[PDB]
């Protein structure tokens, strides 16, 4: 998948191949699903102003590539966590979790006041992934559709690995008969 991962890459980048980082903590990528990165889920006030009701921490560990939380952090707020301990490297596979976020994520919309947060460190690599992967596994989009859909409402970068690992779970959708065209 060498070449759908580098299409996926040109979808990313501008038009001269580089890679702008998040121009805000936080963004609405798609209706009730937000994306963003370690401050906006340490800031519990910030969290009940935007009415997030679950949080999928795609980053949770000790170390400084890690987002050092747990559902005891969330109690007094009521909020319902969610944690993996992803590595946002090119061999990490964030595929085997793919069906479990998506579950969380259905979960929170399943509510009709549900509102998650997905978040890594930046809500750059890690987060965004399992996101696409969501609306590729459970509102039947093309990963092409999906990542962009997402990109044009946060700067993101899912790192090669990731990316590649969406168009394997691309092909196999595909071939199933789960994508719209
Ligand atoms: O998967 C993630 O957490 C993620 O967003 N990684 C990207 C990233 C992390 C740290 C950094 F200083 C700059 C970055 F772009």
């Amino acid at each position: 998948f060498e070449l759908s991962v580098q299409d996926l890459n040109d979808l990313l980048s501008d038009g001269s191949g580089c890679y702008s980082l998040p121009s805000q903590p936080c963004n609405e990528v798609t209706p009730r699903i937000y994306v963003g990165n370690a401050s906006v889920a340490q800031d519990i006030p910030k969290l009940q102003k935007l009415g997030i009701t679950h949080v999928l921490n795609a980053a949770e560990g000790r170390s400084f590539m890690h987002v050092n939380t747990n559902a005891n952090f969330y109690k007094d707020s009521g909020i319902t966590y969610l944690g993996i301990k992803a590595n946002d490297t090119q061999e990490f596979n964030l595929s085997a979790y793919f069906e479990r976020a998506a579950d969380f994520i259905d979960q929170a919309l399943a509510q009709k006041n549900g509102r998650v947060l997905v978040h890594c460190r930046e809500g750059y690599s890690r987060s965004p992934t399992l996101v696409i992967a969501y609306l590729m596994m459970r509102q039947k989009m093309d990963v092409k559709s999906a990542l962009s859909i997402v990109r044009q409402n946060r700067e993101i970068g899912p790192n090669d690995g990731f990316l590649a690992q969406l168009c394997q779970l691309n092909d196999r959708l595909a071939k199933e008969g789960k994508l719209k065209p």
